[PDB]
């Protein structure tokens, strides 16, 4: 659970990187690895 | 693009109400809707 919270922590983090890479390569990384913090945000 | 951001801004917003709960269905939802906007994130 405060897992979740770390996962959800460092997605949160993750779209934000994700978000100024939009405002190539390091954004197609950052979403892939946030969906991961979200899959496993889901699992738990 | 302005597509991605609208994507990833409301994506943003969801992990966030995801959090919120984490401090069960509403949060089921949130994660899954998110992972929904992150998909469209990606392939946008």
């Amino acid at each position: 659970e405060e897992l979740l919270k770390q996962a959800l922590q460092q997605a949160q983090q993750l779209l934000q990187q994700a978000q100024e890479l939009a405002k190539e390569e390091l954004l197609k990384q950052a979403l892939q690895q946030a969906q991961q913090l979200l899959q496993q945000a889901q699992e738990l």
